[PDB]
């Protein structure tokens, strides 16, 4: 059973995991160093000697899809279409697939409670220069609600506002918010208990951010990735189950009616949003493995860790849109788009106005591309994962005018303040394909087409020719 | 069971009428059927036509009650029911083969059949009500499609299936995967009920027309070996055609009336050559028309868009109705019915409409309202238009999209724009304005109305 540090052996041992010594400061410094790092594609990062704790960080772990992957066993990214035919499915019996609880696991090895509670012993990062403070952001937040069994795992960013104080930013229909909401309804005013895990193993964190239903719980999914169920442990203070490899647990409760303004905060679009009010999660308990590492990350302008997990992530969608429209090779949401607002489409184009039909699937087929502002569609000869074949593709098969489409007065999301009206917006598709007899009367281009036998041929030679060595 | 039960139960109810005065098969037909049909009359069966001794069936589906008679069911709200049947298609019932006595061989002479001339330029006389069966090189599957044949000669037809039709798929793939070789083929004129219905039913390309037919029965379809070939046709069928198209072999189609309500211009399309012509001892001869809408087809394809009500709601729960009037040239233009919940949302409706299922991707108008409005009632939807539109606030136009070949009102052939009125009640973003507050009755007054009425006798 890999926790996560069987984990970071086996990206260190591939080159995928490097050690700083030297002295870097959770303030500010760390996120410039990863945002450099994953911004060429280089490894996850563990920070050994962070100014002024003892305790190493450990960042950029999934900025690269292949972590994505080597996180779920797989040697590529393509393992999650999988899931994506699994879940087309429920809308199966041994995916009723429980947890094991341990007595007794590394993440209770230390314990501090009450008054000896201090958050700030913790290398808590602050981000970017204008954030109120410093944010927890990746913790797997667990609840119940007072209805079901099921707990739902979530990641909540929280703000640090005292030693023994984080503030609970969910959003309204997340599981824990609304977790939450029925408790103070169903029992009124009797604290909620909460508990948050930092540095799961990692089908349990990617678990937790895979879109599974609200009946389900994401410890389960967590199972399926991983082909063996998801080790947990009773946490000390309530009947919550937190993972027994996590490096650190906070655990407490949310007084009903403590509530506190919540940033301004950076965030994946990059820009700062401003300040707001959420709950005050109180915290009673942190419990550790010797040793302890602390996982962190950062939101910003895309793109960042988040947005690479939401780019492996959306793999599971492409066969459910190939379903439908089977004439679609690839479905790409770059993550410099924010994760949502731009996708590029390939396809195997077979009638003459084939890209503006293309163009509304993505925009009313799913929900989840509802929003989604710029569309380019191009043929099957494009990489759409690669901008020298998209802008290729655009700036020798589009006349701009003709081959673009505009449409108003469409649903966009509330808070695009680009958008001149708060829900309302236009939307724009590029139709790059190659013009067909109609769409067209010039004689189109036909593209250079290498020999097979002169490549295979320097292929052999390669080696041989020695131009770097 | 057969198609022969199918007329007796219409028959019982007064929905099957026998002619016995002479009525020429040359344009006669086609009139009376037009009258009757355009009045909600019943089915056809004219035992006397002029210079032939097969009595001519038509009209069979000019009633939407027919068409779900066809399929078992009491009503055209049943058919609402096959089409959840049709949805169960996700991821991850075949023939029983067994009719038709006389046979002929070169003394095949389809001059002998009541073939129907419809309208006074088509080019020649028309087989309408068709099955074509066929197989390609690639897979067991036998799809059935109605594809219209002019007559040519003695023994050929011309085989009219536009290019995207399974049967056309099958033989281009047959040639070039058997070069030079000829293309196998059979027709079916008067199979039972559901195995028609099932023919211009929807199914995927994957699966045989048959099956489906065995599910809107509840029994498995009865089937025949062909003589000349390996293809299955229904063995209560009236009549079958066997024969196959020789490769490269084509000749100029129409002009034919079509259900647009003009002739479509001459065309070339391949040659099926008819080698057999097998039948019933007292054969019928089944067959149609199409032009001006309202006609069979029409109300085949009304009947039909209540069977993908269920699957467009399973996609969109926000659709209340979706209906595309016969006046339309039947798929030209939708008026669908939402229960709004946010700004904008009309439009994603409409991408749906053109994007979602093939039926409608082909479809230029789109007309968007609320639930308030009964789509199939152009005094509500003149209404909602009128009262909840600024016309160019509220219209989408898009270019350079997918349109029927044949569609002489585009700019050029296969490429066209389209056209969606949002006529839902504008939301705040959506207008700075106040918005109408409708008029509701007092229910209290109507009721005590209605207890009235008669009393009142005004009428
Ligand atoms: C991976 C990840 C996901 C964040 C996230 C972060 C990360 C690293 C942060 C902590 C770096 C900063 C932005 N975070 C927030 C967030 N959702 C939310 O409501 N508030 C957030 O602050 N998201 C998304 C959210 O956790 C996912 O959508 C979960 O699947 C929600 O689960 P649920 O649908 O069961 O509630
Ligand atoms: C009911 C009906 C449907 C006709 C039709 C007719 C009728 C009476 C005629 C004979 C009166 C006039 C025009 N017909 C043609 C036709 N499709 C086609 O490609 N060529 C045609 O000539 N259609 C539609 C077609 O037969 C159905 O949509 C099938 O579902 C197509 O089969 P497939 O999906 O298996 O390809
Ligand atoms: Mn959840
Ligand atoms: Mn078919
Ligand atoms: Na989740
Ligand atoms: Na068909």
């Amino acid at each position: 059973y890999n926790d996560l540090r069987d984990f970071l052996t086996l990206l260190e041992q591939q080159g995928e995991l490097k050690r700083i010594t030297l002295p870097v400061d959770p303030h500010l410094e760390i996120t410039e160093i990863a945002d450099r790092t994953l911004r060429a594609g280089g490894p996850a990062l563990l920070f050994e000697n962070p100014k002024g704790y003892s305790m190493p960080v450990l960042c950029n772990l999934f900025g690269t899809p292949k972590r994505v992957a080597m996180g779920m066993g797989q040697e590529d990214v393509s393992a999650l279409r999988e899931v994506g035919k699994l879940l087309a499915f429920l809308k199966k019996q041994v995916l009723n697939m429980p947890t094991k609880r341990l007595r007794g696991a590394p993440c209770q090895q230390k314990i501090v409670s009450g008054d000896d509670v201090d958050l700030n012993r913790i290398p808590i990062m602050t981000c970017w220069p204008e954030d109120a403070a410093p944010l927890i952001t990746w913790g797997l937040t667990v609840t119940r609600g007072p209805h079901k069994e099921r707990q739902n795992l979530g990641i909540y960013r929280q703000q640090l506002i005292g030693k023994n104080k984080l503030i609970m930013r969910w959003l309204s229909h997340r599981g824990g918010a609304l977790d939450y909401q029925e408790w103070c309804a169903a029992h009124p005013g009797e604290r909620f208990p909460v508990s948050v895990a930092l540095g799961a193993d990692p089908a349990t964190i990617l678990g937790a951010v895979t879109p599974v239903p609200d009946t389900l719980s994401e410890y389960a999914f967590a199972g399926l990735l991983r082909g063996t169920k998801t080790e947990v442990v009773k946490c000390i203070s309530n009947d919550l189950e937190v993972p027994a490899s996590a490096e650190i647990v906070l655990e407490g409760y949310i007084e009903q009616g403590e509530t506190a303004p919540e940033g301004p905060y950076g965030d994946h679009t990059g820009y700062y949003n401003e300040v707001d009010s959420f709950p005050v999660f109180t915290v009673t308990h942190i419990t550790q493995r010797e040793d302890a590492i602390y996982h962190s990350t950062y939101t910003g302008r895309p793109p960042d860790e988040p947005a690479v997990l939401g780019v492996a992530l959306n793999e599971v969608f492409v066969p459910i849109l190939q379903k439908q429209f089977p004439e679609i090779v690839d479905f790409y949401l770059p993550p410099e788009g924010c994760s949502y607002r731009l996708a590029v489409v390939t396809i195997k184009k077979q009638y003459a106005g084939h890209a503006k039909r293309v163009m509304m699937g993505v925009w009313s087929f799913l929900r989840q591309f509802m929003y989604t502002k710029f569309v380019i569609v191009c043929d099957d000869d494009v990489n759409a994962r690669d901008w020298n074949d998209v802008i290729w593709a655009i700036t020798t098969r589009m006349d701009p005018a003709r081959d673009t489409v505009l449409v108003e007065n469409t649903p966009i999301d509330y808070l695009d303040f680009a958008s001149p009206v708060s829900g309302l917006g236009s939307k724009m598709g590029l139709d790059a394909t190659n013009k067909w007899p109609g769409e067209t009367q010039r004689e189109w281009g036909r593209p250079i087409k290498k020999d097979p036998d002169v490549v295979a041929h320097i292929d052999a030679i390669w080696d041989e020719l020695a131009i770097f060595n």
